[PDB]
This record gives C-alpha cells, sequence and structure tokens, in this order.
C-alpha cells in the first residue's frame, strides 16, 4: 500500500554533520553457552599472532558455527533497564544496522530489511532484524581467535564466534541521538576515561592497492563500522589465497579517510558524503515514524537501486 521513499541522490550537498565521540554507557559479555553476563569477562586483549599462521587450522572440526539468527534489540533495552540507564535518545539499535544504512550507497548487492517500532514509554525508535560459516568466514573467526588473549590474571583451540563482548554507546549524528550496541573484538591495553578508543577491530582480507575500487569500498565499510562505535584501531591480517597470514597492518580508524584521500575518483562515495546522506536518512526515518502512534510497526528495506523504502506493516 502506502510507501515512503528516500533517495540517496536527492540529498543536497551539505557540510558534514557533527558527530560526537561515542560514549560507552554499558557493556556485557555472552558466554560460549549463551549466558548474558553484565561484565567484561569476555573482553580479550590483542596480541599479534605469528606471521604465516594457517587460518584453515581447526576448520571444520574445531569450528562451532555461529547461531545464524538475528538477535532482538530488546536484549539491549533490557540491559539498560537492568542497569537503570534511561533511554532519552532517538534510536536504539545494533551498530551493524546503522552501518547497513550508512553503507547502502556503497554496495547495491547487499539487500536487507529491518523492523522499526517506537516505544510508547520512552519514545525511542527501536530497530532490529527478524530475517556465514564457509571456509572464508572461518578465516576471519580464526584470525580473531589467534590474535586475542582472554583475561587470565583476574579471571582451548575451539573457534567459537558466539562468545562475544559488546559495548553499548551513545553517539550523536547531526541532530539524531543514537544508542548503539556493537560487538568488540578485543582491547589494545587495560580497560580504563571513555574506553572505546582503546578497542580494536580485527579483520582479514587479501591485500590490494588502494587504487583498487573494491579495496577502497571495503576499507570504507571497515571505517564506517568502527567509527560508529568509537573503535580506535582496526588491525587487518592480510592473507594469501591459501588462507596463510602474510602481513599484519595496524590502522587508526580516524586515519582511514586520510589514507584514502589521494585515491578517490571524482564520482566516489567519500566518508563525508556517506555521513551527510546517513544524517538525512535518519532524520527522514524519525520524521516518518513520528508521524505514527507508538507501537506502529514499520519495515525499512534496501533492495538495490538508490533508495530506501519504509512501509507500515498491516
Ligand atoms: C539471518 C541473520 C542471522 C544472523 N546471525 C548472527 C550470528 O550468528 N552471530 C552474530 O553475532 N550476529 C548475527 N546476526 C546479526 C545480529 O542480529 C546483530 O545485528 C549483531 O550481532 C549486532 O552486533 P554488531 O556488532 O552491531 O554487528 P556487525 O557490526 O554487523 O558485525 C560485527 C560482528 O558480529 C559478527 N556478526 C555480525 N553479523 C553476523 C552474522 N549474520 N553471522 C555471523 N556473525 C555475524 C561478526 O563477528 C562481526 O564481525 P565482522 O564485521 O568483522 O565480521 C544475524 C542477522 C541476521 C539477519
Amino acid at each position: 500500500h502506502m510507501l515512503r521513499e528516500f533517495s540517496f541522490y536527492d540529498v543536497p550537498p551539505a557540510h558534514v554533520p557533527p558527530v560526537s565521540e561515542p560514549l560507552e554507557i554499558a557493556c556485557y559479555s555472552l558466554s560460549r553457552d549463551r549466558e548474558l553476563l553484565l561484565d567484561d569477562s569476555k573482553l580479550s586483549y590483542y596480541y599479534p599472532p605469528p606471521l604465516f599462521s594457517d587460518l584453515n587450522t581447526g576448520f571444520p572440526n574445531r569450528f562451532h558455527p555461529p547461531k545464524s539468527d538475528p538477535d532482538p534489540i530488546s536484549i539491549v533495552k533490557d540491559v539498560l533497564m537492568t542497569k537503570g540507564i534511561q533511554m532519552n535518545s532517538s534510536f536504539l539499535t545494533w551498530r551493524g544496522l546503522i552501518t547497513k544504512i550508512m553503507c547502502a550507497p556503497l554496495d547495491p548487492r547487499n539487500h536487507w530489511e529491518t523492523y522499526l517500532v517506537m516505544d510508547p514509554t520512552s519514545g525511542i525508535i527501536m530497530m532490529e532484524e527478524r530475517t556465514n560459516q564457509d571456509r572464508m568466514c572461518y578465516w576471519g573467526y580464526k584470525f580473531s581467535a589467534i590474535s586475542t588473549l582472554p583475561e587470565i590474571w583476574d579471571a582451548n583451540q575451539d573457534v567459537v564466534p558466539d562468545e562475544q563482548y559488546c559495548s553499548i554507546v551513545k553517539i550523536n549524528i547531526g541532530k539524531s541521538k543514537l544508542i548503539l550496541a556493537g560487538q568488540v573484538d578485543c582491547i589494545w591495553d587495560k580497560k580504563p576515561e571513555n574506553p572505546n578508543l582503546h578497542y580494536v577491530q580485527l579483520k582479514t582480507s587479501k591485500k590490494y592497492p588502494l587504487e583498487n575500487y573494491g579495496m577502497r569500498k571495503k576499507l570504507l565499510k571497515y571505517w564506517a563500522q568502527s567509527f560508529l562505535l568509537g573503535i580506535g584501531r582496526i588491525i587487518i591480517g592480510f592473507r594469501d589465497d591459501n588462507g596463510i597470514l602474510i602481513e599484519m597492518k595496524e590502522l587508526f580508524t580516524h586515519q582511514i579517510p586520510k589514507m584514502l584521500r589521494p585515491y578517490f575518483k571524482p564520482n566516489d562515495w567519500t566518508p563525508n558524503r556517506l555521513l551527510v546522506v546517513l544524517e538525512h536518512a535518519l532524520e527522514w526515518i524519525k520524521q516518518t515514524v513520528k508521524q505514527h502512534p507508538p507501537s506502529t510497526e514499520f519495515t525499512l528495506s534496501y533492495t538495490g537501486g538508490s533508495k530506501l523504502v519504509l512501509r507500515q506493516i498491516i
């Protein structure tokens, strides 16, 4: 029936919106066995793994595949409620769902759909999905496992991506106040001061020159993901086609837009342009939803092309 559309290319060329430094307000850990713990017992330390590590080791016999079902955002609301933290923001969602909105102009092939509801008591707009274990995905999980060390002093080989640590963050993008929950791979040193600049994101990739358009898009997606949670470092394990780790590359998240500056072609999406469009997208979602009573359900869909489409559910 009635559809509302947002076009990436209808966005006027504006100045980049102000974005505050993400502020951690809560954190939690998920045990191997899915017990949610209100502590940082699953937060690991980064330690550089040996070069020429074989990322195939343990696949599939030591691989406990991830659950492969979306998590309801009510988990985060309940964390904040349990800790007595009030939600006076515009959006509550998983970091990765803002990454999808922000990076949609970058990859028209990644099709996705989210569900949105305004909570009647707090007025916040909650967003979730209701809709990853092949060898290449394992290389990524295995790179994280071999590059991290659990807490030992104040506390096997199995690769268990379901065991996680999560930071819940307040971040303002232009006039939209967001509460975002995201997974944190490990920390660079002791957990303090706001800790997110101490956090580290781990990635594995084949190495291409920055002249390569696909390499630049990938780095922009790495940047966007970490930027939204205030992650200070991205550490990339470059691997060859055999899955052997060949080179380690430590990046500061804020350096990725600087590093890419000499390589952008005149048509390319840039960090600043992505932030402008995202800010207009979020204002459009908020305006559209707030034009409905709370507890009205919406879907937000991207199916290629250059628009988002918002539908009221029947
Ligand atoms: C059908 C479906 C299945 C899903 N299955 C999982 C799952 O098994 N485990 C999980 O943590 N989240 C899964 N999700 C996504 C969750 O609902 C939720 O959005 C996410 O866990 C929230 O954490 P974020 O940190 O915001 O997620 P993101 O920023 O999107 O990604 C951060 C990290 O979460 C992991 N991750 C994210 N998405 C998936 C996925 N689809 N499958 C496996 N790992 C993923 C992975 O370690 C990733 O690091 P890396 O990017 O280096 O690969 C699934 C979503 C859908 C629609």
